[PDB]
C-alpha cells in the first residue's frame, strides 16, 4: 500500500516554485563582512531546508578558516571542543584566555548583521532565514571520529577515504558556554546526492532507487506529528536531524542498491520506521560520524518524550499513516 | 587462457629521484616567470625511467584553434611571464627554453647528473604544463563519454577540473596542446560502476590488468623490432586510449570479471587491431582528433604493427616471455 507514500511525495514536490531570493540579502551580508579583519575569509558552505513542510524557510552557514588550530576535548563530551591556536590572529579581539570565546565572535557577528538591516541570527514578510557561523579547520578529523563514518561497504572505502580529508567544522553550541561542536552538514549532502553503491544509481530506468524517498517521509512524519502535538511539548526536543541520522545508519545496514529498488517503497520506509522505533526504545542513536555520541541519551531526552514519539508512530503505522492526509 | 597471462602479471609485480625533483623544483621557483609551480612510469618494462610533469597555472587564458585542429592552440591573454612574448602569443620557443636553463644550472649542484631528460647514474623526463581553471574548450564537448560507464554525474565533477596545455610541435613552433593526463589516472584508479569494484572478491575485475599487458605487449614488440623503427610512433598512449574506448562500449563490472581476463584481453587487443586497419583512433578527450591519421603515422607502419600482433595473439603470445 505505498500508494499512499507515492501520493503524499507527490504533495511535498507541488510545494516546491520556492524562492532564491535570500541569496540576494546573504551575498549583500557576506559583502561587508569580509571587510571586517576577523572575517575576511568568510564564504557561503553552500539554500538548505531544515523543516520539509515549510519550505518559505531556509537556512544558510557561514564558514570562517582558521589557519592553525589544536582542539581540546570538554571532559569526555567528543562532540564539543575548546579551539585553542597554535603570525597575528584576525581574531584575537575574541580572546577569552587560551580560549576563543565563542560568546565574543556570536556578538560581532550579529552586530554587523544588525548594521546592514538599517539599510543564531534570524531574519525577516512571509520568509525567513537562519543563519550559522562556523570555524573551517582543514586538518585531520579529530580523534573521536576515527570509527564513525561506516560507508566502506556501501559507497566504499575509497570514497570514505577521500571524504575524511575534506574539512571539517565547528558551530557555536553549548555543552558551559566556551564550547564547539563538531560539525559535517558537508559531507551529508555529499552522501545524499551520490547515495547509490552503482555510480549510475538513479541516473537510468533500470536503476530507481527510493533512499531520498525513505528519508523525505520520514523527516515529514515527524514534522507531521510534531505540529499535530505542538502544545504537550513531548515533541519539541525531536529535529530532523534526528531521523537524517537514523535513516544513515539504515543506509549502512542495507547497502547494496537491490534493497532500495523504488518498486519497494512501501518495505524500505517500514523498516526505516522500525530502525527508528528501534532507536528510541533502546535510547540508543549515535552520530553518524562521532559513534560514542549518543543523541537519544537520557541526558538530552527524557524517556517519556521517546515513549510517547513510539506511540504514536506506531499508532501511525498500525493505520496506514493518518498523519500524512 | 589467463595461465600465461596471469603468470606475465605476476613477473610485472616482482619488478616495481624525488630529492633531485624537490631540488629542483625550488630554484626554479626563484624565477619570477615560474613562480607558481608545483607537481601534478611511462614504460612497464623499463622500471629505471620515470616520468613527471610540472605544472605552473597562467591565471586567465584565452585560447585561439590553430587551423581546426582541436588540440593545438595558440594561448593569449602583472603578467609575470610577459618576457616569453612574441607579439601577443606565448611562445613556447621561449618558454621551454627559460625552463631548461634553470634546470640545466641546477643540476651542476650535485656533486654527475646530465622537454628535458636528466640521466642519473636511471632517467627523469620532465615536461612543462600551463594549467588553466577556466571551462574546458569547445573542441572537447562530446569527449569523455563516461555517463554510461562512470556516470554523469563524476563527468560533470572532472569536468570542472582545470585543464592543461604542453608544448609541442604542429611546423609552426609556438602552438600548445591539450593534456589530461590527471584525469587519466583518476579514472584508471576509480574505474568501475560500482563504487567497491576491487575492494572485495565478490567484485574483482580485470580491466587495470587488462590495460598493462596491452601496454606490455607493444613495449615488448618495440624493443623486439627496434631495429627496423616501424614502431617509434606508436606509444603507451595509444594503448590506453584504445582502452579507454573498450571501457567505454562495455560499462558494466560483470563484462570485466577477472575470471574472463583471457576472452577481455582478447577483445581489447582486438579493438585496437580494429583501430589500425580503419586508421582510426580518436582522443578520448577530443573525439574530432584522430591519433592514427596517415598525417601522423604511416599506413605501412599500422599494417607492420598489424601483423605482428596477429601473430602473437594467434600463437599464445610468446613474445611476453622472450625478453
Ligand atoms: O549537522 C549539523 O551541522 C547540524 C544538525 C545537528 N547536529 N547536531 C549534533 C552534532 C554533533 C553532536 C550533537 C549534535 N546535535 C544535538 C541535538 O540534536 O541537539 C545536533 N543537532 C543538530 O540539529
Ligand atoms: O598529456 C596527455 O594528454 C597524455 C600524453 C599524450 N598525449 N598525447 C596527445 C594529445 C592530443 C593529441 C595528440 C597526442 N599525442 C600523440 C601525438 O602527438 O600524436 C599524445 N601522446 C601522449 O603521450
Ligand atoms: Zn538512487
Ligand atoms: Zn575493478
Amino acid at each position: 500500500g505505498a500508494s499512499k507514500l507515492r501520493a503524499v511525495l507527490e504533495k511535498l514536490k507541488l510545494s516546491r516554485d520556492i524562492a532564491g531570493m535570500v541569496k540576494g540579502v546573504v551575498d549583500h551580508l557576506l559583502l561587508r563582512l569580509k571587510c571586517d579583519s576577523a572575517f575576511r575569509g568568510v564564504g557561503l558552505l553552500n539554500y538548505e531546508h531544515v523543516k520539509i513542510s515549510a519550505p518559505n524557510e531556509f537556512d544558510v552557514m557561514f564558514k570562517l578558516e582558521v589557519p592553525r588550530i589544536q582542539l581540546e576535548e570538554y571532559s569526555n563530551t567528543r562532540a564539543y571542543y575548546f579551539v585553542k591556536f597554535k603570525k597575528e590572529n584576525p581574531l584575537s579581539q575574541f580572546l577569552e584566555g587560551e580560549i576563543l570565546s565563542a560568546s565574543k565572535m556570536l556578538s560581532k557577528f550579529r552586530k554587523i548583521i544588525k548594521e546592514e538591516i538599517n539599510d543564531a541570527v534570524t531574519l525577516l514578510e512571509k520568509i525567513s532565514v537562519d543563519i550559522t557561523l562556523a570555524l573551517e579547520s582543514k586538518s585531520s578529523w579529530p580523534a573521536s571520529t576515527q570509527e564513525g563514518l561506516r560507508i566502506q561497504n556501501w559507497l566504499s572505502a575509497k570514497v570514505r577515504k577521500q571524504l575524511r580529508l575534506k574539512p571539517f567544522y565547528l558551530v557555536p553550541k553549548h555543552a558551559q558556554e566556551e564550547t564547539w561542536r563538531l560539525s559535517f552538514s558537508h559531507i551529508e549532502k555529499e552522501i545524499l546526492n551520490n547515495h547509490g553503491k552503482s555510480k549510475t544509481c538513479c541516473e537510468n530506468k533500470e536503476e530507481k532507487c527510493c533512499r531520498k524517498d525513505c528519508l523525505k517521509l520520514m523527516k515529514y512524519l515527524l514534522e507531521q506529528l510534531k505540529e499535530r502535538f505542538k502544545d504537550k511539548k513531548h515533541l519539541d526536543k525531536f529535529s530532523s536531524y534526528h531521523v537524517k541520522t537514523a535513516f544513515f545508519h539504515v543506509c549502512t545496514q542495507n547497502p547494496q542498491d537491490s534493497q532500495w529498488d523504488r518498486k519497494d517503497l512501501g518495505l524500505c520506509f517500514d523498516n526505516c520506521v522500525t530502525y527508528f522505533l528501534q532507536c528510541l526504545r533502546t535510547e540508543k542513536l549515535e552520530n553518524y560520524f562521532i559513534p560514542e555520541f549518543n543523541l537519544f541519551s537520557s541526558n538530552l531526552i527524557d524517556k517519556r518524550s521517546k515513549e510517547f514519539l513510539t506511540k504514536q508512530i506506531e499508532y501511525e503505522r498500525n493505520n496506514e499513516f493518518p498523519v500524512f492526509d
